[PDB]
């Protein structure tokens, strides 16, 4: 099946990772360098064996394809995917003021932060706008000269006009910025490739959580791949998953038992049969066909 | 063998890999998307089948630990790998007077400027200058407030005293100067790993000439692995290799059928025991075992 790979991954990890302690304090069972392919020929990868909800994986990835940066835009689509960090600027801030049933007075909080960022402008610019994140570094990247370049916008006008270049890089890491940043970019970088009619993409990602953060970057980078291949008139090759440290985190040890026994069962894609300006997609421009899922598996997300 | 994968990636890419056009206009065979491991603890992965003269692999990457940009340090030791594009800014200038038998006095040329580069200090700093080349990129990255970032020696730090962060990335990618810049890396980003004791490398390679530069480029990051675990004092684990686009150029199609039919032989390294500031290293602090190749293959170095 198109997921295998996913599957094997976790069975790999699982049966052959090595205990890792990390950043965040859980503790991980993790391996060093692993790759996936989805040749997207064959269906749409989104995880059938778990439920991976696709109005939220195009949300933000039409937040990233327009260059933004503020929760508001993940907002106007139920998306809440980015909320913490936002609420960050705003759990720490000098225009602060309030305040286990942290576990629904949290909830309070976050619904009111959530409404006015919605509505107040002022406040959305202050603290709904999470900077350095996939958006800006994607199409605003801040030259050393304090402009900024388009880098995807930049990569596929080369796509169409030099498709056979092995220079189809779009990159999320820049040094002057990781040391003190919030999160360093996940996924670090990816690369696309034009061999007779199929364009391919391939990421490089850094880390990642395989129970909670997988199913998704998948998706989004097979979504990605689609988007560019539509807009450039190719097919569609294969989108490769290149790991650093990919990891199962130790209190997702059972979900992740719960998972793999179930039975795999793979939607298709349908693009805008008459748009191809990417940068100008909204939510009715990607539908999924015949995603069939089974349902949710309840995880803690470690740290 | 240790050196099996590579075998394998110049069988694979024979028997599957899909005609190309190139940059350079040579023609290739092509896969996307490739990885390759090698247990350092196993022995160097020095190709055995074929000879790589390792004298000229620590020379060009001791360039790199110095953080130099300069041909002259690498004709210092009789080092020619990087000669021609120290060249062309020579070749092209207007400072420029002077000139089939193009392969003579094309040589006599690169005999004269290579040694005035040798001797002459102002001429040197004009021509010898390569520039933006993994030293700068590596240790000394051009912030946009004109600083420099030391990179590589950043994370050194940071693998002794963060070794388990997924973080430990260091990269030559940089989007400001990939536009017009002589050669985008093709040495894009490599990302190191601690798990236990062990220090691992992975590289992501864009860009990959697999008779010509991948012998060289596996040793040049194995290297790398070793040097940078014996600084630290770790155990070396792995070196990744991950492919983009790895090639065969089309002209080395028979080079590499005489290669594969040779049976592979795999040298041991020996690092200085009692140094360890490797931005410190020369030449006699790096020593291999019982290399044992077999002759060079005669190859046209493809545009
Ligand atoms: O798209 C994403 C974003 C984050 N993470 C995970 C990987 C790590 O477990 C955790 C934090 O990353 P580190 O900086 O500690 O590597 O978030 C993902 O898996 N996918
Ligand atoms: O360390 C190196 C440097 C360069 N190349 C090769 C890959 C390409 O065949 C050629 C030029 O790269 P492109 O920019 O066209 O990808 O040089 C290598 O294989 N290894
Ligand atoms: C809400 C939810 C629930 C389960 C799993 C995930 C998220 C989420 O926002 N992400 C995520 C995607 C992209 N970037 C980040 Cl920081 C997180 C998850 O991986
Ligand atoms: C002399 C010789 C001969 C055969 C093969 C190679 C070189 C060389 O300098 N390199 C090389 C290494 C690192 N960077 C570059 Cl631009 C080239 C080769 O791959």
């Amino acid at each position: 099946m198109l997921e295998q790979p996913y599957l094997d991954l976790a069975k790999k990890v699982l049966d052959e990772g090595h205990f890792k302690p990390d950043r965040t304090h859980t503790g991980t069972y993790s391996i060093f360098g692993h790759q996936m392919r989805f040749d997207l020929s064959k269906g749409f990868p989104l995880l059938t064996t778990k439920k991976v909800p696709f109005g939220l994986i195009k949300s933000e990835l039409l937040w990233f394809l327009h260059g933004d940066t503020n929760i508001r835009f993940l907002l106007q689509h139920r998306n809440h995917i980015w909320d913490e960090w936002a609420f960050e600027k705003w759990v720490k801030s000098d225009e602060y003021h309030g305040p286990p049933e942290f576990a629904a007075v949290y909830h309070e909080e976050m619904a009111k932060f959530d409404d006015r960022v919605l509505h107040d402008d002022a406040f959305a610019a202050k603290y709904g706008d999470l900077g350095l994140v996939y958006g800006s570094q994607w199409r605003a990247w801040h030259t050393s000269k304090g402009d900024t370049i388009d880098q995807l916008g930049d990569v596929i006008e080369q796509i169409k006009t030099h498709p056979y270049s092995r220079r189809l890089i779009v990159s999320a890491w820049n040094p002057e910025d990781v040391p003190t940043m919030a999160l360093p970019p996940c996924h670090t970088l990816y690369q696309f490739y034009v061999n007779d009619g199929k364009l391919s993409l391939q990421l490089y990602q850094r880390s990642a959580d395989i129970f909670l953060g997988v199913p998704f970057n998948i998706a989004s980078y097979a979504l990605l791949t689609h988007l560019v291949a539509h807009e450039c008139g190719l097919e569609v090759g294969e989108f490769i998953h290149t790991f650093g440290d990919a990891h199962l985190y130790v209190n997702h040890l059972d979900q992740i038992k719960e998972q793999l026994s179930r039975t795999p069962r793979a939607p298709t894609l349908q693009l805008n049969p008459d748009k191809h300006d990417i940068f100008d997609f909204d939510m009715k421009d990607i539908k999924l066909l015949n995603y069939d899922p089974y349902p949710a598996i309840k995880a803690p997300v470690a740290v």
